[PDB]
């Protein structure tokens, strides 16, 4: 069934050197969600340094082509940074609220974290907000990130996956959160 994806991503200097591996990721996770389309499918994407970027809405593009360069061309160039709090709440205001552009009404709306280094500031308020709003919360913690830390906001449980190494562990975290993609629509 239709399904509407925003995706978070940590995106500065500091982690640049990740971005090709990021992007493979993504590219699995997008496939995950099954055709892109109006009445199918949407994919929106929103990245994080201290400050949050919108980098495009859940109806900016239905053509894979041009999803994959957006992502491709995600702009790795913030000072240090890793303010998850205030991504989610920019997110959920201006991407997944009801208003937001390409919001669809009665379709399930999922909200993606990706995390790569231990969280600093609230992240409890914003995504007990986001699911209050009816919003699904998913989380995959690659190399590098505290992977207890979403996984004790106590707000309901959160669908966490975490890489335990860049390589088969990396691989199996993300084929589980693609599986639980599937079943978010
Ligand atoms: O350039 C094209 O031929 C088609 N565009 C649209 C998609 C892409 O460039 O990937
Ligand atoms: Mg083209
Ligand atoms: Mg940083």
């Amino acid at each position: 069934g239709p399904v509407d994806v925003v995706f978070l991503l940590h995106a500065t200097r500091d982690n640049a050197h990740n971005a090709e591996a990021v992007r493979r990721v993504l590219e699995r996770l997008v496939s995950a969600l099954g055709p892109l389309g109006p009445q199918a499918a949407q994919v929106g994407l929103l990245t994080y340094s201290h400050r949050p970027s919108p980098l495009f809405p859940l109806n900016s593009s239905h053509d894979l082509g041009i999803i994959l360069r957006k992502i491709r061309d995600i702009p790795y160039v913030d000072p240090s940074g890793n303010n998850l709090g205030t991504a989610v709440t920019t997110a959920h205001r201006y991407l997944l609220a009801s208003n937001a552009p390409g919001r669809r009404q009665q379709v399930p709306g999922v909200m993606v974290l990706l995390v790569d280094e231990p969280l600093r500031g609230d992240i409890l308020s914003p995504i007990r907000e986001a699911q209050t709003s009816g919003l699904k919360v998913m989380a995959l913690s690659l190399v590098g990130a505290d992977p207890e830390q979403l996984r004790r906001l106590a707000t309901d449980p959160i669908q966490n996956f975490f890489a335990v190494d860049n390589g088969p562990g990396l691989d199996r975290a993300v084929s589980d959160l693609a599986v639980a993609l599937c079943q978010a629509a």
